[PDB]
Order: structure tokens, then C-alpha cells, then sequence
């Protein structure tokens, strides 16, 4: 049985309250909703353990997504953040402005995103775990883990070296691989894993550029606020 | 970095390695999704995945990848990560959507399941690999705490294939892109590999042999083995 609060009258991102470590993947499908202007509501999850929570999301993590199907027949639901924004831009974004607009463009969108998804992504994810969950701490782990966001961040410092390559997936404009790959790639993400970010002057240029966009700016200070306002759990006024 | 003089792309080219037990379970994704649609393409043995020609085509250095002529045939385009591969083979020649999702309802859960695999079991499972297998140092706490993860994701698919009418992963009437990205990670030889009884998880070994019965991939699984042990070791297959 699901909270009294919760019903699904338009497109529900699944929260938990805003600190400095739950934010990194719930932003991702909030940047992307700010950017297309999807009419969304807040839902902040107490207990991601919650029986009624695992029915939405098997793998017990937030961000997740329910949404009306476009016929309304059905409750759609989205999860893992790559899967929430793959949901956005197939149902909302009509002119593939952030999806691509034709096979090559989605080509190499799809190239961007899916290194984020399996390399980055997962790396930074067992990185974090080993460095502060893990009961024992396994220093030759974390240094190998450490390592492998280096290269990572030399992939991408590469790319966008690359003549008129602004971001990462198109030379012209910002896309769903742009938004999954920022919060790992920015100057506040490289200190907490103990890097230098200027010696990826590239990199840090387009995490500035990312960071500059309106909706990028409205989607951080939403994430840190949510739980915090008149209501700490359940769906947002 | 000069093209090898045998890379042309005339059509799809799938780049693999030489074909062992532990270098075709990615390799193998987009190959059975090509069998299933029938697409026409060329194989390519790549001898070294550190050489700077193949790097600009995957700059993560790895197999598989993609090279194809765009639609309209006046220029090519390039796909890598094994997810990514199966993502653009569907876009390219899966008009009717069979394996990709027809509608937003089916894609929804394609992506959810999929995502799972290449966020999760995939990574998971390379980790558990390279420290079992390539890392100087044997790191016999983190190898077991990455097999733990395997059991955990097991479970998770388990629930899934014990929904009434759920025969497969994503769809409950036919298999997708999401079953083609975990069959290779989720079969009794893998699971066997990773010190597993695959028998504890009942509804997902009969549903890896449901996929294993498939042509596609009997024929996928066939050809991959071979790949560098025929006439021609490297390069452009004939």
C-alpha cells in the first residue's frame, strides 16, 4: 500500500532530503526537467527500504519516476538516474533538443552517456562505497578505484580538446549525456576524491559552461532544499 | 594512427578481439541483435585495443564497437560501450521496434532494465574480473564483497521473472535489447565462473535458457568462439 500523499496526477521525481551526498544522481533528471519545462511534482522518500518504495524501484534507490502513460492506460515508472532521463526525453522532448534529432546525432549521445552509465558512473559509485560504507577500509582498492576516474576524466579532457567540441556528445549544444555526466565532473566532485580539476582545464571550462545554464542553477538549489521546507517527507507543495 | 589498409566501411563493422570464455560476453550483445534483425555486416579482429587508430574510433579502448555509413550513406558514424551498440543497432534497424520498444510504455521498462544491467551487473561483474583475473595483486576481500554485489543483482531479477506473466526482463510477451545486454552475465557458465550455484535463482536460469534457445544467439555464441581462430587471424574477416 502507498503513502495517502502519494498519487500520480503528472510526471513524480522520488527524492530524499537535500545534503552535500544524496544530490549527485536525483539532480540528473532535474536538470533535464527544468530545461524542457515538464509540469512535475516532489516526492521526498523517508525510508528508500520502504516495501511500497521497492515496488516502483526494485534496486531501492532514488532518483525514480511514476508518470501517466501518454494514452493514460497505464502508471509508467523510471529508474537508475540514465533511465529517468531517457524517460523525460522520450516522452517530453519532442524536438530531441537534449535526445537527438537523428541517428548520428543520438549516435554519439548515446556513445557519452552509456560511458557515464557503465565507467564513471559505477567507478565513482564503488570509489565512495570503499571510501566511506565498506566496514573495513581497503586502501589498494580505493587508490586503483581513484585511478580509474583519472583516466576517466582524461577520456573526456581528450573530447573536448577536440576543434568545436563545446560538449561532450555535440559540438553545438548540451544533451542527456552532458546532464548524467556533470555531477561526477565538476570541481567540487574532483575534491572529494582528492584531484587537482585544473589539470583538466577542458573539462573544468565545460563543467563552468554546464553550471552557467539557468536550469542547471535552479535544479542545484532545488535538490539541497527538498525536506527542508514546510514538509520534510511526502509529496511537495 | 593511419587506418589499418583492410578497414573500409561498406556497411556495419563490428570490432571484437580474438574469441576465450572471458573476451566475448560484451562483444556477444550487439552480434545477437544484429542475427535477430538479419543486418548485414562485417567483423573485425582487433589485435590490439591500445593501438591509436582504434582508440579514435572507442576512446575507452575497449571492444565492442561500431563503425556504419549514416542513413542518407554519405558519411559514417561510430558506436561503443556494448549498451550503446545495442542502442544504436536498434535506432538503425529496428524500425518496427521488436527489440527497442514500440510505444513509451515498453521502452520505459527496455530502459529501467537495461540501465540496471550496464550500471550495475556490468560493471560489477568487469570489477570482479579484473580483480580476480588481471590486477598484479590479488585483492581476495574486495573479489568477494564484488561477487556479494552479483547475488544481489541475481536477486533483483530473480523478483522480476517471478511476476506473474513476466518471461522476460523488460516485456512480459518477447525479449528486448534489456534480456540480449544481461543473458551473457546471468547464464550457468558465467555464473559458474563467478563461484555461483546458478540453481538458486530458478525463474532466472530458465529464462536464460529460454534466450539460449533462440537461433539468434545460438548462431551469436557459435561465431563469436571463432572470431582470430580461422584462416585469417586479424583484421577484416572474409
Amino acid at each position: 500500500e502507498r503513502p495517502s500523499d502519494l498519487v500520480v496526477n503528472r510526471l513524480v521525481l522520488f527524492v530524499v532530503k537535500g545534503t552535500a551526498t544524496s544530490t549527485h544522481n536525483t539532480v540528473k533528471p532535474l536538470i533535464l526537467l527544468e530545461e524542457l519545462g515538464v509540469p512535475h511534482d516532489i516526492y521526498v522518500v523517508e525510508k528508500v527500504s520502504a516495501p511500497w518504495f521497492s515496488e516502483i524501484n526494485p534496486h531501492k534507490m532514488v532518483p525514480a519516476i511514476l508518470d501517466r502513460s501518454p494514452d493514460g492506460r497505464d502508471t509508467l515508472r523510471a529508474w537508475e538516474s540514465t533511465s529517468t532521463l531517457m524517460y523525460i526525453a522520450d516522452a517530453y522532448d519532442k524536438d530531441g533538443t537534449f535526445g537527438g534529432r537523428n541517428v548520428q546525432e543520438r549516435s554519439e549521445i548515446n556513445n557519452w552517456l552509456t560511458l557515464h552509465t557503465a565507467a564513471l558512473g559505477p567507478t565513482a559509485k564503488y570509489w565512495l562505497y570503499f571510501y566511506k560504507l565498506h566496514p573495513e577500509k581497503l586502501p589498494k582498492t580505493i587508490e586503483k578505484l581513484r585511478s580509474n576516474i583519472t583516466v576517466q576524466y582524461d577520456i573526456l579532457e581528450r573530447r573536448l580538446n577536440e576543434p568545436g567540441q563545446q560538449y561532450l556528445a555535440l559540438k553545438d549544444r548540451p544533451t542527456i549525456a552532458d546532464i548524467a555526466t556533470l555531477p561526477f565532473a565538476m570541481k567540487s566532485t574532483a575534491e572529494l576524491f582528492g584531484l587537482e580539476f585544473e589539470k583538466w582545464p577542458k573539462l573544468q571550462e565545460w563543467s563552468v559552461r554546464m553550471g552557467e545554464r539557468e536550469a542547471v542553477k535552479r535544479a542545484w538549489q532545488r535538490v539541497a532544499g527538498f525536506g527542508h521546507g514546510e514538509k520534510e517527507y511526502g509529496m511537495l507543495e
